[PDB]
């Protein structure tokens, strides 16, 4: 119980930052995750022997793929740490747990294909949930692992707080569809401008850590241009990969996920930006301010991209 996590101090000091990188070094991940559970929630949310064996039967069950792999759920979980710290008093005692646990887990066994791919390829996992496929898959593997013996880090909640944790885990996961980012968004700014936002209407909550899921999963638009630029190479990596696998059932992929037409990526970084991350860290700026410092980095990379186009890098 009086067992905390300590890091160096540039961690220690960079953690709290929404743009800080988790390094190259995967064997410090569980103990980075971990110190922000305990900074975030407490150090008695969760049973340490429990949640250790959870965060490494969670580890395996990511694969060796290019983007959508460990480094990406560490990454995801720490900007949701970072909305959580500097919006203390917004969240209850389950949201905080149920979030950070949602973030790690949101994309369990991803394979770097998209739900468009598994629908083309008529995938199994396609037969069982004809929308947001992958991310039902995630959730599944989610209780999946929470059901192995030793692994069931919320066993100490009551019956109706365990089934609320669940439910949020459950919309957190589903939230990271991007297919339903678009209409969730549209819904929160027409809330925020007429003045309907309430955070008591738990449908209303629901959207907002719907946005939340959104602004963490796409976190890798808001670090320093250098984190960004390398994590794009990864991201266009499982892109090309997915190309080939369309150009494979005899389909030419769209352009985005063609490697012959590297060349218009940048202006395909450009159009995603304005199409989604801007608008996305907008809202979500608009209802928690706080969270400022993501847009103003977004904005700060989409300049950057528009120097790669006009050649000056
Ligand atoms: C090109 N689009 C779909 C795309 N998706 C993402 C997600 C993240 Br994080 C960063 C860049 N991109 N680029
Ligand atoms: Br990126
Ligand atoms: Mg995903
Ligand atoms: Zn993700």
């Amino acid at each position: 119980g009086l067992m905390q996590f300590t890091l160096p101090v540039r961690l220690c000091k960079e953690i709290e930052l929404f743009h800080f990188d988790i390094g190259p070094f995967e064997n410090m991940w569980p103990g980075i995750f971990v110190y922000m559970v305990h900074r975030s929630c407490g150090t008695s949310c969760f049973e340490l022997e429990k949640l250790c064996r959870f965060i490494m039967s969670v580890k395996k069950n990511y694969r060796r793929v290019p983007y959508h792999n460990w480094k990406h759920a560490v990454t995801v979980a720490h900007c949701m740490y970072a909305i959580l710290q500097n919006n203390h008093t917004l969240f209850t005692d389950l949201e905080r747990k149920g979030l950070l646990i949602a973030c790690l887990c949101h994309d369990l066994d991803h394979r770097g294909f998209s739900n468009s791919y598994l629908q083309k390829f008529d995938h199994p996992l396609a037969a069982l949930y004809s929308t947001s496929t992958m991310e039902q898959h995630h959730f599944s593997q989610t209780v999946s692992i929470l059901q192995l013996e030793g692994h069931n880090i919320f066993s100490t909640l009551s019956s109706s707080e365990y089934e609320q944790v669940l439910e949020i885990i459950r919309k957190a996961i589903i939230a990271t569809d991007l297919a339903l980012y678009f209409g969730n968004r549209k819904q929160l700014e027409e809330m925020y401008q007429t003045g309907s936002l309430n955070l008591n209407n738990q449908s209303h909550r629901d959207r907002v850590i719907g946005l939340m899921m959104t602004a963490c999963d796409l976190c890798s638009v808001t670090k320093l241009w250098p984190v960004t630029k390398l994590t794009a190479n990864d991201i266009y990596a499982e892109f090309w990969a997915e190309g080939d696998e369309m150009k494979k059932l005899g389909i030419q992929p769209i352009p985005m996920m063609d490697r012959d037409k590297k060349d218009e990526v940048p202006q395909g970084q450009l159009g995603f930006y304005n199409a989604v991350a801007i608008p996305c860290y907008t809202t979500l700026t608009q209802i928690l301010p706080p969270t400022e410092p993501l847009l103003k980095a977004c904005r700060d990379n989409l300049s950057q991209w528009e120097k790669v186009i006009r050649g000056e890098e």
